[PDB]
């Protein structure tokens, strides 16, 4: 199985696995090797994943599942949208390819959701960037299937909702556009509480009015601080009115007003979307 592929170096870890850069010995092929750690649901989500392929989503070339342990053998892309933001925040990215990684993610997630497949866990470290100007989602549809990073948690999430929905991840790359722009995490909250209070602070502690049902939810307390919520022109300054429109529809409170993928496409924002290629330094 294994005997196949030849490490090269190490690109990640999570709390569950590592992933290799790796050398295909078969096929010639250079791909991304992720050794996890096997529970039958898994292997048959796992599969229906292989389907699942579009060009704003990193394709999952192979599964391996032998001597009862589980690789994952991925397409291989040279730099993650992290160290780019990392590379970039001197003088920040461009607003053009801003736009255009926005408008693939959004492709990305329209193409995912249609098929009721939802990322979950959308982050930096996530996208993958190529030097063509592309970029593509990592990690698709793995959760339902090393500190946890918090900082893009959508707040149903946070106030203990078991039965979420896609929208979680409209708000995710909501807050990876603000920290695109502005150069800064949006909420860098370093536990759950205060996750929820970096949100609430921002954007006001949501109540019945903007959020029916919130005072409901399985871990809301009647006892939050109750802020008053801020003007966008303060939080991703200076983003062009298009741009804070549609991060305020993404960024909604209740889930059923927040923007869909599929129609955060057709927003003005992107009328001059273009694809521009990045400085890669590999
Ligand atoms: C060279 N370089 N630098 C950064 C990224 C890359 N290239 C690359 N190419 C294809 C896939 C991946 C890739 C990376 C990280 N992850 C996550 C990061 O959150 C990851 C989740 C779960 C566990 Cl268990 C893990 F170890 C790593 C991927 O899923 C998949 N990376």
């Amino acid at each position: 199985a294994m005997e196949n592929f030849q490490k090269v170096e190490k690109i990640g870890e999570g709390t569950y696995g590592v992933v290799y850069k790796a050398r295909n010995k078969l096929t010639g092929e250079v791909v991304a090797l992720k050794k996890i750690r096997v529970p039958s649901t898994a292997i048959r989500e796992i599969s229906l994943l292989k389907e699942l392929n579009h060009p704003n989503i990193v394709k999952l070339l192979d599964v391996i599942h032998t001597e009862n342990k589980l690789y994952l053998v991925f397409e291989f892309l040279h730099q993650d949208l992290k160290k780019f933001m990392d590379a970039s925040a001197l003088t920040g990215i461009p607003l053009p390819l801003i736009k255009s990684y926005l408008f693939q993610l959004l492709q990305g997630l329209a193409f995912c959701h249609s098929h009721r497949v939802l990322h979950r866990d959308l982050k930096p470290q996530n996208l993958l960037i190529n030097t063509e100007g592309a970029i593509k989602l990592a990690d698709f549809g793995l959760a339902r299937a090393e500190v946890v990073t918090l900082w893009y948690r959508a707040p149903e999430i946070l106030l203990g909702c078991k039965y979420y929905s896609t929208a979680v991840d409209i708000w995710s790359l909501g807050c990876i556009f603000a920290e695109m722009v502005t150069r800064r995490a949006l909420f860098p909250g370093d536990s759950e509480i205060d996750q929820l209070f970096r949100i609430f602070r921002t954007l006001g502690t949501p109540d019945e009015v903007v959020w029916p049902g919130v005072t409901s939810m399985p871990d809301y307390k009647p006892s939050f601080p109750k802020w008053a919520r801020q003007d966008f022109s303060k939080v991703v300054p200076p983003l062009d009115e298009d741009g804070r429109s549609l991060l305020s529809q993404m960024l909604h409170y209740d889930p059923n007003k927040r923007i869909s993928a599929k129609a955060a496409l057709a927003h003005p924002f992107f009328q001059d979307v273009t694809k521009p290629v990045p400085h890669l330094r590999l």
